């Protein structure tokens, strides 16, 4: 087996039609633990793939005891990068994120916290979470590698936690790479 440097935990929450903006991730659970690329397989070829899940649900990959919270301390000055597609177009997306966090390809792999895919009603959306947002120099760098790693082209938006919690207004992006 070839082990990997962290250990990645998947997570997942379906809210089953329920608004998310009450009691939210109530339901919010861990579901599988690896630590080799092996197992990592194992697991991704048993687990509903972006497409296949509903409206509403979440699914995220964090590194070790990283839980996919806000109010998580590991991720109190972080932020994200989204990608933002159509329904069922980011299968790929999310697989290539998946292999690049847990292959520590990244420059400033320490930011790399975890990685999340939603699924909504007409737009389906993948981001990777970050540790620092008030140090550009590194999310500028893991923004773009992570666009080169997915061979993506469009612009992406960075949005520090703190603006995300703003439930008064949609939160404006710090950051474009
Ligand atoms: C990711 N997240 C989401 N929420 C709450 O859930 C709401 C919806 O978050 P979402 O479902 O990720 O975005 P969406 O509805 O545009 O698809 C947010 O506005 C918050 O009210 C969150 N609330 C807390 N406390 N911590 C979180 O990490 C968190």
């Amino acid at each position: 087996a070839h082990p990997l440097e962290n250990a990645w935990t998947f997570w997942f929450d379906n809210p089953q039609g329920k608004s998310r903006q009450v009691a939210w991730g109530s339901t919010i659970h861990p579901i599988h633990t690896f630590s080799t690329v092996e197992d990592f397989w194992g697991l991704y070829n048993n687990i509903h793939n972006p497409s296949k899940l509903n409206v509403g649900a979440d699914f995220h990959c964090f590194k070790n005891k990283i839980e996919p919270k806000w109010e998580d301390p590991i991720s109190a000055n972080g932020g994200k990068w989204t990608i933002s597609c159509g329904r069922g177009k980011s299968d790929t997306f999310w697989l290539h994120t998946l292999l690049a966090m847990i292959g520590e390809q990244f420059d400033f792999g320490d930011e790399i916290c975890g990685a999340v895919v939603s699924v909504r009603q007409k737009q389906e959306r993948v981001a990777i979470w970050t540790k620092n947002a008030a140090n550009e120099a590194a999310q500028i760098s893991i923004g773009k590698q992570w666009k080169e790693f997915l061979d993506y082209k469009d612009s992406i938006g960075f949005i520090v936690h703190e603006d995300a919690k703003r439930s008064d207004k949609g939160p404006k992006n710090r950051y474009t790479v």
